[PDB]
């Protein structure tokens, strides 16, 4: 199942062995052992010097842990040097405030003395998705390895040498065995490890049926968590919005990762007035796209990540259409070796089409008509999803109050997602709970442990 | 089946109907329509004097709302009202603490600007136990309730006429229908609630079993989930001890509510040194409970909540010793139809003896014998559970070291346990995750709204 299949052309590169049940036994004592070690003993020092080492590492083969991800899930070349970089900064980050985000936090009360320190809990499960191989690691990775929370990594089937680079390059960091391992286990596994008394807490990025099976089980064994599931962010376009600073963003709004990003601006939202407008120049835009091999620089949209993918995103724009949708631009498919798909613009969407309420991890394009602001918070609201979204108006007063109305996570004004380490990313309804990066992420899996002592 | 069961004399007071399903259905309904509109209106202000109202109706008819508990649950009418002083306090917390803790959060980036609102999510689910019928419920409703979240709450079914009270109180402080409901309903609608797209969380305080089965049902439906479950915490007693301060608060720290508190002192860790002193101590401080009549002002020993409790709680110390404990104290069976047990001492419990790591909900003590102070740590951390606990020592430096070395999320120096609307209440391990109280509770349930301006 843990495999390598280059997506521009379906040539398995290399495969995996799963680990097997004793293996995993081992990771998880190794792990635990590791977790008491940073509690009795102080190696905070380490750990920062460590991570920051993860990020000189990274920053000096770019280029090469670049390629392990266009070659495992087939990005932009480009687009995975980008990542990288965003890489080295949340690594640079958490081993900076470390000092600042582990002290103790005093508490005010007049019965006397309190505070509460900031320590580990134990070993953490992460499982992560292939759209973002190393940042959805390293987001939830180097918090947590500051923290002194050893982790165990349960990567996407489709990006497997991303996954095991990754615990190599913690290695040789110099950070110690233990630290992450990645696991090629079944999801049968994953189970086990969620029940296994040496894990204490798991933290998924994926799918919601994913997230729904690893939340039960977390559950049921009363373990924490947190969840980034999928997004079907608006972008609302006021009536005030600079259609020059508009235009210069649209490409990496909708098109950036092939329109595979739960952030991806999933659903224009345009005044009535500019509509036709809209219509136009998302489609100037999407006509620019130059598929093809994502190696190449000249590139500017990677084939999917896989042969299901594109069916599910072709499947997905077949239904749009025959529930009522209009099809503006794009729908031809693309014959050419590789899981291409080419952008595709489609509006007309109704509460009664079920494409309307679904998330299409594709280049699509969906525009939808409202005549008020008042409409436009209306079918941004109207979603089982809440993760981002965008405001675009000339006047960021204005943009800012619209954004409150919106029932999200995160609302960007006048340009796409961006995700930073000291900005927090999680959303709320079936996008998931809890946030990642930032303060708030590196608390996730942290016991605040209250020290009182009265009068 | 919800019934007030008077403890003291066994005989039913109250027998309430189940709620049916289309109450349930109207409940939820006008809960969500409750949140929508808190949602898109700032009704803050109003919030805030309804919740300060509540404190006062709570402080003007305290006896009565201390009777409710002691006839529902058998408390000492003298405790309950203490309850009540804790629940007007957190009342009050949240309703000051309000514009504060609701404040936006500015975020330090040289990207742009940007920082995060601290928006209400939807319908709360409570669950709750019997030991604190009000400030169970005060723990969760109040911070809530601030932030906008409608609450609709599942008490224990030995304890209906405080919850159905509670309702009351809220709805007479002027509250609008719906910012709390009270569900006398079977754990089938749990079930059905949890599942329900209009419900946005669930914070459960109880035992690990139903606490287990709440969460897998929480998880299947990714809803975020906080857990509040049972205790086993260490009252570890140093070299430097002051045994004046130390026979102070010990009858307190484990028979205070007759031991029915997850924060109780269960396990007394002494060294060799002390041992037998302390065992001396606490029989002579066991030997002074006065049990009977919970309304009787000089009743200092309450019955258990219920029968099985009692029946439960002998079971336990028959297994104890069974299984190789000693019996330091008590043990002796008493004669009234009250659902009374004497308190008992035990000693000599090893790993072998189940009971070693088993909560005991009753009014036991437990003396474990540790030969220095890194063994009562050893000690204190060999246990399935990380709630609270107590460390006793002269030197405060010396306490706060210490503590720091236990895993487990509350230490208190020099005094048992204790709760106050500014200090954060939670544990780790099968005691849980999350918090409840202070402002780490304040948001649990809350939406950390990000807004993002590039430069």
């Amino acid at each position: 199942a843990y495999q390598t299949i280059y997506p521009y052309t379906n040539e398995v590169l290399h495969t995996f062995d799963n680990m097997t049940d004793q293996g995993l036994a081992d990771v998880l004592e190794r792990a635990h052992l590791l977790y008491k070690k940073w509690r009795k003993e102080d190696h905070l020092e380490e750990r920062k010097a460590q991570l920051h080492q993860v990020a000189n590492i990274l920053r000096r083969d770019r280029d090469k842990y670049a390629e392990i991800m266009t070659k495992d899930m087939g990005k932009l070349f480009t687009e995975a040097q980008g990542e990288v970089d965003l890489c080295a900064d949340i690594a640079d980050y958490y081993a900076d405030k470390a000092d600042e985000f582990l002290m103790s936090t005093p508490l005010e009360t007049d019965s006397g003395q309190a505070y509460y320190l900031k320590q580990s809990t134990g070993v953490i499960l992460a499982v992560e998705p292939w759209n973002f191989p190393y940042y959805q690691i390293m987001r939830v990775f180097a918090p947590n390895f500051i923290v002194g929370n050893p982790m165990v990594l349960k990567h996407a089937s489709i990006c497997p040498r991303s996954a095991q680079s990754f615990e190599e390059l913690v290695l040789e960091a110099g950070a110690e065995a233990g630290s992450i391992t990645n696991l090629f286990i079944s999801y049968d596994q994953v189970s086990q490890v969620i029940a296994d008394k040496r894990v204490v807490g798991v933290c998924l990025t994926g799918s919601e049926r994913g997230g729904a099976s690893i939340a039960e089980e977390a559950g049921k064994n009363l373990k924490k968590t947190t969840l980034e599931l999928g997004g079907d962010d608006a972008f609302i376009i006021l009536d005030d919005a600079d259609w020059d600073q508009l235009e210069k963003v649209l490409y990496f709004s909708r098109l950036y990762n092939a329109g595979q990003v739960c952030t991806s601006s999933k659903r224009f939202i345009v005044l009535d007035k500019d509509y036709d407008r809209f219509k136009e120049l998302l489609t100037k835009v999407f006509k620019t796209a130059k598929w093809g091999d994502p190696m190449d620089p000249e590139t500017t949209l990677a084939p999917l990540s896989s042969a299901q993918a594109k069916a599910d995103v072709l499947d997905q724009i077949k239904l749009a259409l025959d529930h009522g949708a209009e099809l503006v631009y794009g729908g031809e498919a693309i014959d050419h070796p590789g899981h291409f798909v080419m952008p595709t613009i489609i509006a007309g969407l109704t509460k009664d089409n079920p494409i309307y309420y679904q998330e299409i991890f594709g280049p699509v394009g969906e525009i939808y008509k409202v005549s008020s602001e008042e409409e436009a918070i209306e079918v941004a609201n109207d979603s089982n999803y809440g993760l981002g979204g965008t405001i675009f108006s000339s006047n960021q007063e204005h943009a800012k109050a619209v954004a409150a109305k919106i029932e999200t996570g995160m609302s960007f004004i006048n340009s796409g997602w961006t995700s930073l380490p000291e900005l927090p990313f999680g959303g709320i309804k079936h996008s998931g709970y809890g946030r990642e990066l930032s303060e708030l992420g590196f608390t996730s899996f942290v016991n605040e442990h209250l020290i009182y002592i009265p009068n």
